[PDB]
Order: C-alpha cells, then sequence, then structure tokens
C-alpha cells in the first residue's frame, strides 16, 4: 500500500459542511472544497477557481472569470451560479461570520454568465482576496447538495471540487479520504488517506511508535515534545519542525482588578522567565516571542521594544504602583487587596497546565499570587467570550490571518481580545484604527494605522507573548520530505510523493 497513508487527528473532521465551523475541521475542508483564489507563502494569491480577475476604479465591484472545466467530484458543473449560490447559502448565515469582515462587507454577488461572477462591497476592503482564499467559509460545495436551498442548516453529500473526497467517517473512529479521479488539476500522488481519531498526545505517539500510523502532522500538542526530541534521534523515524508560524500568549484583563492597572501589567511582562519556560515545558522546541507579531510578520516589523525576564525590575514597578509586602507575607497587597490573579486554562491539556505552573511560579517571586483555574472546553470558550478571566492562554492565527484578520476580530465583543481590551481608554480609537486599516489603500496610511494599533497594544501591555511555535513532522522514512503549505492551518497531503 505504497500510495496509501494513516495518520490521526484529536477528532474526526466533522460533516464537512463548507461553510459552518466546530466540529468541521479547517484543514478537511480545505481538501475537498476550493477558493477561487488561492494563498501563496509570498503573501499573494494566484487564479484558482477563478482564472482571472478585474475591479472597479473605487476598489468596490470586482468582476471574476471562472474556469470553464471544472466538475464538482459527483459531476456537476462548478459554474457562476454554483458559486453565486454558495455566496449566498454563507451571507443568509451572515451573523455567524462576525469575525471575517468580508463577510459584512460583501453587499451582491451575482452570476453574469456561465464563466463571470460579479461581487460587490461595501468600501474597497484590501483583504479581499485573502479573505476568499481561507479554508472556510467562502469554499463551494455543489449546489445540489444544500438541504432547502441552504447550506446553514446542514447539508447532503459535503461534495466539493477539491483533490479529494471523503470516502466514509466513522464518529469517534475514522475518516478515510480517496484521490479525487476527476480533479480538474494536478492528480495527488496518494490514492487514499485514514484518519484515526486519536485525542490523547501520549497516544497519538505510542500509535506511531507500533506502526499503527504513518504520519502526525501538527502544531506544538502533537505529542510530547520530549518525546518528540527523541524520535528526532531515533533513525528509524524522520521528524521536521516548521520555521514559527504564529505566536502563543496571554491575555490580560485590562477591565478587571489587577490587571486593570497597567503597571501590573507591565510588571507581569517582565516577571516570566520566558527562556526558561520554553526549555522547561516545551523542551526547547519553540522560540521566544517579545511581540504579539513576529518580526517577521507583514506590517509589524516596528522596532517595538521587548521586555526581557527581569525580576527585579517587575519589583520595582509593582512597588511604585503601591503594591508591597506586608511583614510576614509572600504576596503583595495594596488597599488591603491581595495581589491575585486568575490564569484560566484547559484542564486537561498537560502542555498548558506544565506552562501555567511555571508561570504561576514565576510570578509568585515577584509577589502576585496567580490562581490556575483549569477547566473543560466549553467553559474556557465561555469565559473568553465573555471576559471572565484575570489572564488566559491565547493564541494568533497564522497566515494569511496574521495581522489583518487577528486584528479586525479584536473589535467582535464575543472575543477573548475586545474583552481583554475593554478596559483601555484608547479601545475605541483603536477599534476605529482597525477598521480604516482594513479600507486604506494609502500604502504609507496602512503602515501608519498598523504602527499605531500594535504600538498602542504592546505599550498597554494587553498580552504577555510567550511563543512563537512551529509546525512539526513526525513520519515513516519512505514517505519522505513532508511539505508545508502556506496557510497554517492547511496539511498539504496533496504534495506528499514516497
Ligand atoms: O477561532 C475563533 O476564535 C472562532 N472561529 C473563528 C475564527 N477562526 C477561523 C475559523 O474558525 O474559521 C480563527 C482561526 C484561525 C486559524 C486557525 C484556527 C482558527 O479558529 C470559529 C467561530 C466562528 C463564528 C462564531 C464562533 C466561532
Ligand atoms: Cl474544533
Ligand atoms: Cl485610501
Ligand atoms: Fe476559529
Amino acid at each position: 500500500a505504497p500510495d496509501e497513508i494513516t495518520t490521526a487527528w484529536p477528532v474526526n473532521v466533522g460533516p464537512l459542511n463548507p461553510h459552518l465551523y466546530t466540529p468541521n475541521q479547517m484543514f478537511a475542508q480545505s481538501m475537498v472544497y476550493e477558493p477561487l483564489v488561492k494563498y501563496q507563502a509570498d503573501g499573494s494569491v494566484i487564479p484558482w477557481l477563478a482564472k482571472s480577475w478585474t475591479h472597479s476604479e473605487d476598489g468596490k465591484t470586482w468582476t471574476f472569470t471562472l474556469r470553464d472545466d471544472v466538475k464538482f467530484s459527483n459531476g456537476e458543473p462548478f459554474d457562476a451560479e454554483a458559486a453565486a449560490e454558495n455566496f449566498r447559502a454563507v451571507l443568509d448565515n451572515r451573523q455567524r461570520h462576525a469575525w471575517l469582515e468580508l463577510a459584512n462587507q460583501i453587499v451582491d454577488v451575482k452570476a453574469l454568465s456561465k464563466t463571470e461572477l460579479q461581487i460587490t462591497l461595501k468600501s474597497a476592503y484590501y483583504p479581499f482576496l485573502q479573505e476568499l482564499a481561507l479554508p472556510r467559509p467562502f469554499r463551494f460545495i455543489a449546489p445540489s447538495q444544500f438541504k432547502n436551498h441552504e447550506t446553514m442548516n446542514g447539508i447532503k453529500a459535503p461534495i466539493g471540487t477539491g483533490p479529494w473526497i471523503l470516502q466514509e467517517s466513522k464518529l469517534n473512529q475514522y475518516d478515510v479520504f480517496v484521490r479525487n479521479e476527476n480533479y480538474w488539476g494536478e492528480k495527488p500522488a496518494i490514492k487514499k488517506i485514514t484518519f484515526n481519531v486519536i485525542p490523547d498526545p501520549t497516544t497519538r505517539a505510542v500509535a506511531f511508535e507500533t506502526g499503527d500510523i504513518d504520519l502526525l502532522y501538527g502544531n506544538e500538542g502533537l505529542l510530547p515534545l520530549d518525546t518528540f526530541a527523541r524520535f528526532s534521534q531515533n533513525p528509524a523515524y524522520h521528524t521536521q519542525l516548521s520555521q514559527p508560524i504564529e505566536t502563543v500568549m496571554l491575555a490580560l484583563n485590562t477591565a478587571k482588578a489587577p490587571t486593570n492597572e497597567l503597571a501590573v501589567r507591565e510588571a507581569l511582562n517582565y516577571a516570566v522567565n520566558k527562556k526558561s519556560l520554553i526549555d522547561n515545558a516545551l523542551y526547547g522546541t519553540q522560540q521566544v516571542a517579545d511581540t504579539l507579531f513576529a518580526p517577521s510578520v507583514p506590517y509589524a516589523n516596528l522596532g517595538l521594544k521587548p521586555s526581557q525576564y527581569d525580576p527585579q525590575k517587575a519589583k520595582a514597578l509593582l512597588e511604585k504602583a503601591g503594591w508591597t509586602l506586608p511583614a510576614g507575607k509572600d504576596i503583595r497587597e495594596k488597599n488591603g487587596q491581595p495581589l491575585r490573579i486568575e490564569l484560566s486554562f484547559i484542564g486537561t491539556d498537560a502542555l498548558s497546565k506544565s506552562m501555567a505552573e511555571i508561570i504561576q511560579a514565576d510570578m509568585r517571586q515577584i509577589g502576585a499570587d496567580v490562581s490556575l483555574i483549569g477547566e473543560e472546553e466549553s467553559s474556557i470558550y465561555a469565559r473568553q467570550r465573555d471576559g471572565r478571566f484575570g489572564m488566559i492562554f491565547h493564541r494568533t492565527w497564522g497566515a494569511p490571518y496574521d495581522p489583518h484578520a487577528f486584528l479586525s476580530s479584536m473589535r467582535v465583543p464575543s472575543h477573548a481580545d475586545f474583552q481583554a481590551q475593554q478596559g483601555l481608554a484608547d479601545k475605541p480609537l483603536i477599534d476605529k484604527e482597525i477598521g480604516e486599516v482594513l479600507a486604506t489603500h494609502d500604502e504609507t496610511q496602512r503602515q501608519a494605522l498598523y504602527r499605531d494599533i500594535l504600538t498602542r497594544l504592546h505599550d498597554e501591555a494587553v498580552y504577555l507573548p510567550i511563543s512563537y511555535i512551529s509546525m512539526m513532522v513526525v513520519s515513516k522514512p519512505e514517505l519522505g520530505n513532508i511539505p508545508y503549505a502556506p496557510i497554517a492551518t492547511e496539511i498539504p497531503f496533496e504534495q506528499i510523493k514516497p
């Protein structure tokens, strides 16, 4: 079975509704469904299902010329009518897509002919093409598979145009994909991919050592990092670690005592020994982060000043703000109140817990009492949406989302970043500038607005950046070098070539 592989994922791929979110998995939606335009590593898009496009002078009306040779995997044609019908299906559920500003920008979509698709926007939104390139929601399912002329209430078969077809799924067991033998583009070398559902990282590593699976591919949570390092020395296996793809950080609640105080947030940003954290909890496998976005992120090379590990300075900042230590005690107090902060995280995530214990210890050394609140996922998501946290673990979203889409979403009240920022006097100005930057085509003004937003978020110490994390791979050697997709959340199975 040289052209069949077995891999794993912590959950099933879901129903593969192209227009909905969890329990659908972004990498599996991208295996079956395709965009008008495809994201590239240099930050551009190339023609995909749209072979070319034009736009009006005011940048609000766009017209795409679609390929005329593409079929859905069930034989039905892909054309401008089918594409228009998918946009209607997505936007009939608009409210759900509020995080993604293109969904509020699209005013009209219509098929002018079988090959001409016209999209009209509210404003000259600059990230238009990059948001059409995302895994969801602007993909394409055969309209025959709508339920009652819609997708927001479910689909029939998950029929896309892409290079893989879902063969079958068994909840809590496995998902099987096969190559689309009528694909309009390049045939994948691999014919069949089985996903074993294996939620625990330790069990994933055991499945690979026993040879039950051929490939693990994921972020820093993929398997235990000590095990990963050991596998990278084991000549029977192959391992890889990409260049960093996004940031992991704490979000600090500027609207909740005592993180509502700038001096407290500044002191916390000097309290953590990040290098030690990464060598201790992560096994030396990741990068230290000093700012929300790494300097290599577009529009984020700003010369922002790092807060290096400096307990002396953290203590001095707290002392100056009136948080001093009472005879007998190791925890500071101001106005009778102890310097106590709750750090919420997913209680069953061993790596998260690991990091939280380190953060609690480092902060105790400067006289902050961090209480760890480890809870199930739904509970932590609820806290993020509603600002019920002191500090929370968080992360950015990688290319092509960083920085524009991650910033865009800071305006949405049901997101952790809005909630963390809600206490800032300049929050309204930041949100107004985020709206401006997304529609600004004066390149000078666009860079100025990104520098201002990112600078204010850095100076206000809203985040405690921890690490810039990478994608990791463990594979049987016979699979060869495993590529990495331009979009951080996709897996390029079509590029694997034993
Ligand atoms: O991740 C979130 O904060 C929420 N999601 C929206 C934003 N995410 C992109 C995506 O999921 O397609 C960001 C995102 C980017 C990169 C990897 C994973 C991601 O989840 C899901 C959701 C949508 C509507 C209402 C509630 C939740
Ligand atoms: Cl999920
Ligand atoms: Cl402009
Ligand atoms: Fe999401």
